[PDB]
């Protein structure tokens, strides 16, 4: 280094306190000095203080080195050495002061016998010191000290015999560490001055308080004193000897990823680390990857090398699951830091329930609860920063190849995250705060959940305890409809019937409701449950008997109680288990990240509340029929949160899936489908005829979208009765949005003769738009003009 | 294990820190492994640090199996011996230093006669290791050190063992256990340098925070030193060397549950498991079962083997309830957990007005309280 | 403690040198991160208590892990519309509280705020501001320091047009937030701030702040906003929109004083405390505010203006930031906005000869004079925030006599 040659450099014109720090390798650098010096300057070998005898005096290690040197030189090529031995021996008997419990008046006579007076080992000390620069051709001899992390009470040893020994001219001392270390050991030692029963006397705030501005005194001048700023030593980081976003990188230095690697095939160093990033967090080019390796590169440079290391020499085993083998790196290398946040240990459980409740701990003691399921490296500390990659690493592994597990990803972990800041936070103390978080999870199931429909029906409920303004039954994802006919209607507005819907409609429709059992066994038709019922039906297996009793999981009326706090579906099945293969086939395509899988929650949870507004306050006697933008029912708000899932997926995946390298959505102004359908229509369409002029597909590129948008669950909510706008201008989008889904999906959705009846029933919901919803009160009507 | 076959075989090209790792049998494997090696490499007999006398450093344990393998071979087939003698005395009268109250300066005279200057054990020590590469026909001597989960306070002898004496190229060391185990020695022992009054003064919440971090810092950085991440080693569990739903299951291993089993009629091992299961809870071959199964996979190997062995030993018995002999073995390989938990630990009220207050009392601690009764195993923890 | 500040002051010296979006994150994120805590979050606040109130008030603002500016203006406009009181009306501290719900029966011409009629620059300039809190009834705030983030925000991009436009979309983009835990149409605006920005790229680099000038200018700036706050409030009549007078006034005029509560505050305080020049050249003279009207801001410029000549110096040399915040697109709608200029005879007399200083320091001339005309009795120019409602705003009386 260029630093060495600092170090080195300003110590040969040091000499024509005296001691140089280095902060931070340490070790090698200091190796490095003590070779480029061999303008004579003699250097003892470097001392380790947590390697020597423990109750051993710095002075006894530092006499003996410089007595082999000395004794060395001496012997090739007599006067001078029994005067050599003279010092040495009066050094040692007069070594009992170090040691002795105390003071004993035999030693009295062993202080008057004869530059200052008496037995003080400094002086003798300092006259060895002259004995050996005069021997060995030298003017100063350098004492090194080496780091200290492992064990930092010998740095006090080492910082009074600098401080009481070494100070001489003929002395110049390199000491390297960390200077937090240091500062405890002397504010400690500062304390022990203060008498014990003056300690436990003087205990009012403003004596503590004194007593502390007191010890910063003393530290800070001992500190001033031992290691004088400008003797201070850099060594850098990592980050600082690379570039920073390409701006920089002064000395590159290359890491080697390959046995062969000849000198010239080494990919870079930032280069490992965002290959690494980008492959096991599966996370595109974008500012994200370069923010995860900017944030390793920071790192203690040994964990860096191995975690470095263990990744690349395991992947030239697979090559004789890359997210596997950077997760596996990342949990031996931040195991520490994981093992403190009382996250999984264990790996014979790592699955994905352990997922879920890691990313709630992290996020709990991260706070946030708002971006923390982003698991970005953000946080105050290194402990949770690194628990956050290797989080990261773990959604990456766990979720690729899996559309079932996407979404479980997607509900369990970030919604087990989101809800709980929302609808639970209004109650909470911090023994109470994590109480009411132990219940959150244990009726949530976070951890232990079932089945994604399960935490959809716990979902419900939580949610369902909280509301205001008017008390309507249309709350974030949802809507809560009455159950019992005693209500005086205007116009057609009665109950919700299961029985009046059919075939794939009845299925859609009956996998979305939701009963909850507080008092009155309400039931809610809820996104979520929705949502919780299509990964239910994604990884159950390749039979039609199991999508049977899949369906019979999700399709029964499921019943919960509110927390702690407060023959008939013949074809849909066959289309289904359709649906199903056509997942199974390409599901495996999918590499998500903590990044996407976020920000898809993002989009979909934000444009979840612009429905929720919106759409609620549109709710006329004759709204119904949706024929047009400002008439809502409980058609069109369920259908504009199906489509808010779905265009949440479509936009995220456009930018955050590491399937494609770029983007087919566009630099655009990037709003959210909440009354009408202008922006869904569009990003489709604008992917749509890009992905030919690039010869792509909605299979090789956005996949997740593609077989959502595909799921025969899905698509009656996407055309209900009463849900389609049926204005001259308002069709233009809607007739123009039906062909660019049926041409992805690749069959076409509903007929013409279909089609007539909706802007003018199977696999088509037509009984929602006439369900009263709780407390609309239904009593005016739409504004004319 | 071709596993083992990985230990021995990097282990083998490591040498063309050096200590490898293994989570966690750990013993057996340990063994084998010391087997699989005997291209020369010695290895130590394991060194098990809780069988240890108890004041003694791993460093003489180390020293007196090195001089039994040294003289065992100097001794079939003198110039060599009384140099290694020197450097075993001079090692001897060198290792005051580990064990002392304090110094004396009657030791400064030991440090002053005479390749770096003084007494310190290291050099004596690598010295050592160098005599006993040459006298027997080796490069590097494996140290092996054998699980701790009995008493983890000798591991810290073996931690500052490795680190001060065993680096070196003519050494080889292989640890074992459990790395939280690990984690919490040198998190005590880092905690142990900071001052007394210190700690009793600085108590605001920053204080305790950022010492944390740093106890954090110090204890990470000590582990990523002494244990390396690519020398780490596996030792998968049960559930991993079997299938997962049938979909999987490496190198499946059978158990045998009757006497005579002619290594042929030996019911699998998933099987033994389910069979228990699906007998003595009573729960068909639904989905349920394959959990239970599943769960009890997971288990420490020993838990596993001891409560599979008593159900079919004594059902051979009854053959010349099965709920009873699940349920005594179950209670028997999990006494602790629910003696932990508060359940009824007597037998001799089973019976059936304490199960229903044991469940109560699971599903207390549980939460839960709506699924509770279920009894899947799907909690927290292993309890 | 002591050491602490002098040490921070060379850390604040140190970082924000040369950079006019690290100096206007400074100012927000540092400054307004202590400011906003007193006012509107100390009335909750035991020591154990207080320190956990602190806690969540670091982590919901973001303070030390921001990812933008923008993002903590709209948090802080959450935490600010959660304590304000008296007629309950949407004036808060630099901000309008705008009806999203046209279900009110109004006087006048009085109706919603549309995002849609605004055109050009005036809309990425108004849109920019626009800023929405998810508590229950996911209002949408039009706020100063979300127009301040914004401008952060694109002041380092880079030398791209490209990343500027996305640069816009997430600062144009609806941002919605949550309250804390304790309560084609563009193409010529983006070559404009493709221009602005390169203007600033040139000559941020000659840029020393200090904590005392960021603390300064904070302190004006903050405290002008107050009587905007105040002066602004009491004068929402009926037929107070148009803006034609002193005493009328909207939510056009509010929003127009509080962009130039801070140009004014640049100003003050970049002619006192900047090490880019020696001296002031605004002069020894008693130093107010402009609230009600552009007295104050059309001086103190212009005796700066014609020193600048005697002194042989620009506007760039000296006075480098302020020269770029006036210069800034995303500013100039909120500048001269329909129904926020006064058309007294009196008054004209200032805001006519107030353009023509901004034009000569700017380099290019604002508004035509047959776009001067409409404004004193339309493209980068605001002309639907006059008519905008505000919450709580009587709406109902029309410059009550005497």
């Amino acid at each position: 280094k260029s630093l060495r040659d600092q170090l080195v450099e300003s110590i040969r014109n040091s000499i024509a306190r005296n001691v140089f720090f280095v902060d931070g390798g340490k070790t090698t650098f200091i190796n490095s000095v003590v070779k480029s010096l061999n303008v004579n300057i003699k250097c003892l070998p470097t001392i380790d203080p947590t390697k020597l005898p423990r109750h051993e005096p710095i002075l006894v290690t530092v006499t003996a080195r410089l007595n082999k040197m000395v004794s060395d030189k001496l012997k090739g090529y007599r006067k001078q050495k029994e005067q050599w031995q003279n010092h040495l021996a009066q050094l040692q008997r007069g070594l009992h002061l170090l040691t002795d419990k105390e003071y004993k008046p035999e030693y009295f006579s062993d202080a008057l016998k004869l530059s200052i007076g008496g037995q003080d080992l400094s002086e003798i000390f300092e006259e060895l010191v002259k004995r050996a620069c005069e021997i060995l051709d030298c003017k100063a001899i350098l004492i090194t000290f080496d780091d200290i992390d492992t064990q930092f009470d010998a740095g006090w040893d080492v910082l009074e015999s600098i401080r009481k020994f070494f100070n001489s001219r003929k002395l110049v001392v390199v000491a390297t560490g960390d200077l937090r270390l240091y500062s405890q050991l002397i504010r400690g030692k500062q304390y022990e001055n203060y008498s014990k029963t003056l300690l436990e006397q003087e205990k009012e705030s403003v004596r503590l308080a004194e007593r502390g501005y007191m010890v910063e005194h003393l530290e800070q001048q001992y500190l001033l004193k031992l290691f004088p700023v400008q003797k201070r030593i850099q060594l850098k980081t990592m980050l600082q000897l690379v570039g920073e976003k390409g701006k920089a990188g002064k000395e590159e230095i290359k890491v080697k990823t390959e046995p062969s690697m000849q000198d010239i095939d080494a990919i870079d160093v930032r280069q490992a680390i965002g290959d690494a990033v980008r492959e096991g967090l599966n996370l595109r080019e974008g500012s994200d990857a370069d923010m995860y390796v900017n944030e390793l590169l920071k790192q203690p440079v040994r964990l860096l090398m191995q975690v470095l290391q263990d990744f690349y020499t395991k992947k030239y085993h697979a090559t004789s699951s890359v997210p596997n083998l950077l997760r596996n790196a990342l949990y031996g290398s931040m195991l520490s830091n994981i093992y403190r946040a009382g996250l999984n240990y264990e790996q014979h459980r790592f699955g994905m329930d352990s997922l879920c409740k890691d990313i709630f701990t992290y996020v709990k003691q991260d706070r946030d609860f708002n971006t923390g399921f982003y698991l970005r490296p953000q946080s105050e500390s290194e402990a949770l920063r690194n628990c956050s990659i290797y989080l990261a690493s773990q959604v990456s592994e766990n979720c690729q190849g899996s559309l079932s597990k996407f979404l479980q990803m997607l509900l369990v972990g970030c919604g087990s995250v989101s809800i709980f800041n929302q609808f639970v936070t209004e109650l909470a103390d911090r023994e109470k705060f994590e109480q009411l978080i132990s219940e959150y999870v244990a009726y949530m199931s976070v951890g232990r959940i079932e089945s994604a429909s399960h935490w959809a029906n716990r979902c419900c409920a939580v949610v369902a305890n909280s509301p205001n303004d008017e008390k309507i039954g249309v709350f974030l994802g949802m809507v809560q409809l009455n159950r019992k006919s005693r209500q005086n209607m205007p116009e057609g507005y009665k109950k919700f019937n299961i029985d009046t819907e059919n075939g794939l409609a009845k299925a859609a429709m009956a996998s979305s409701l939701s009963t909850v059992a507080s008092n009155n066994l309400m039931d809610f038709c809820s996104v979520f449950n929705l949502i919780g019922a299509i990964a239910d039906i994604s990884a159950c297996r390749c039979e039609r008997s199991a999508i049977t009793n899949a369906f019979n999981k999700v399709i029964a009326q499921t019943t919960c109680i509110v927390p702690p706090w407060s023959t008939e579906f013949s074809d849909a099945i066959t289309k289904v288990e359709q649906w199903l293969k056509n997942v199974n086939e390409i599901e495996i395509g999918i590499r998500p990240s903590a990044l996407l899988i976020g920000k898809v929650w993002s989009r979909f949870y934000f444009n979840l509340n612009n429905v929720a507004d919106q759409h609620k306050t549109r709710l006329y006697r004759n709204a119904e029929h949706g024929r047009m933008a400002s008439q809502s029912n409980a058609a069109k708000i369920m259908r504009f949160n199906v489509l808010a899932f779905l265009h949440a997926v479509l936009v995220e995946e456009s930018l955050y899936h590491s399937v494609s390298d770029r983007e087919y959505i566009g630099e655009g102004l990037r709003l959210n489908p909440v009354t009408s359908v202008d922006e869904f229509e569009k990003k489709i369409k604008i992917i749509g005829e890009k992905l030919k002029a690039d010869n792509k597909t909605w299979k090789n590129t956005h996949p997740l979208f593609f077989l959502l948008i595909s799921c025969p669950i899905l698509h009656p909510f996407i055309f209900p009765i009463g849900g389609i706008n049926c204005s001259v201008k308002a069709l233009n989008k809607e007739t123009s949005f039906n062909k660019l889904i049926d041409e992805i999906v690749g069959d076409k959705l509903l007929s013409d003769e279909e089609w007539d009846y909706l802007t003018k029933f199977q696999n088509t919901i037509t009984s929602l738009n006439s369900s009263t919803i709780v407390g609309a009160s239904y009593d005016k009507d739409t504004p004319a003009r």
